[PDB]
């Protein structure tokens, strides 16, 4: 029966695109080639892979995620459920889609490299030992929260300042409302529990997200920028405002880890790691 091959969408990153055949393409051949028969689903957020790869640049995620959920309830063959699996700041906007959209049911949710706590820092350009660095994301975190910038910059609305972090609460549009940082969203902890299987790839030596604890739902502690605590000491779990707490308790967080940088992994890994959690 159409059961056992359980369909998977897919959601690419930054500057990244449904159909490049060197990276996204080559994601959808390695898992129909090992689960034959699988409907795979790689979003497109645009007419055109023009406005895919701009759109994940320049377009409000809030309208993204919506009009994802727009084309998952279109698509027949996902309204028994259907598996999920995103690609950097797709892993994010996936879990949105899951507390956001119950329907048709997300089922287990890989996040390959996912910033679940945002991020603060710029690409290779860590703030501990560059006074500059360390200035501009510090001068930034001044305009980051400007209602116009949060409206058409999509790494804006997932930049999450731990210093002046009431700001970021009241402020941010996307990352702080999935993570219920303004009030406790009812629908979305009963959404997010719903999923069976929440794996969350980290790439021990990634140099690309900062900080790289945010790939395990982790982060900086509050008002500072120096040193970092896990998802299990962060008032988020500890009041389980998500559900989080509830879910690792029953087996439902999955957490891996690997070397290498951002989102570098071969066949093997792949196929002996991911290909179990989608079949
Ligand atoms: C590549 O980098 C990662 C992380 O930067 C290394 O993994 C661990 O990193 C922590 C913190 O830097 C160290 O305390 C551990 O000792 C590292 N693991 C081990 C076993 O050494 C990883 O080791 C680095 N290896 C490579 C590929 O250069
Ligand atoms: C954000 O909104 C809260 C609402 O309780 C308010 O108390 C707080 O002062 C605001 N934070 C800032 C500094 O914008
Ligand atoms: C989730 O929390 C409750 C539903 O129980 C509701 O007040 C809130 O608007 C929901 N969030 C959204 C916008 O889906």
């Amino acid at each position: 029966d159409p059961p056992a091959p359980l369909p998977l969408v897919i959601w690419h990153g930054m500057g990244d695109s449904c159909c490049n055949p060197l990276s996204m393409g080559a994601i959808k051949k390695m898992v129909e080639k090992k689960i034959p028969g699988i409907h795979v689903l790689s979003l497109e957020i645009g007419k055109t892979l023009r406005e895919d790869v701009e759109n994940s640049f320049f377009l409000n995620v809030n309208s993204q995620v919506t009009t994802v959920c727009q084309i998952l309830a279109k698509d027949p063959k996902l309204q028994q459920g259907y598996n999920a699996m995103g690609f950097s700041q797709g892993g994010q906007f996936l879990r949105a889609v899951a507390q956001r959209c119950p329907s048709p049911p997300m089922v287990n949710l890989i996040s390959v490299g996912g910033q679940h706590q945002g991020v603060f820092g710029l690409p290779r350009c860590p703030g501990e030992s560059s006074h500059i660095c360390d200035f501009i994301r510090k001068t930034l975190n001044a305009g980051a929260y400007n209602k116009a910038i949060q409206e058409r910059l999509v790494q804006a609305e997932y930049w999450h300042d731990p210093i002046r972090e009431d700001i970021y609460r009241n402020h941010s549009i996307f990352l702080a409302d999935i993570n219920q940082e303004r009030g406790v969203n009812e629908s979305y902890k009963k959404n997010l529990m719903a999923l069976k299987k929440f794996v969350m790839v980290k790439f021990l030596n990634d140099t690309i997200v900062d900080p790289v604890d945010s790939e395990w739902f982790g982060f900086y502690r509050s008002g500072q920028a120096k040193e970092t605590i896990p998802l299990q000491e962060s008032t988020l779990y500890t009041q389980d405002r998500l559900g989080l707490k509830a879910m690792d308790k029953a087996g439902q967080l999955v957490f891996l880890a690997l070397e290498g940088d951002h989102l570098q992994l071969s066949e093997e890994w792949f196929y002996a790691h991911i290909i179990p959690f989608l079949e």
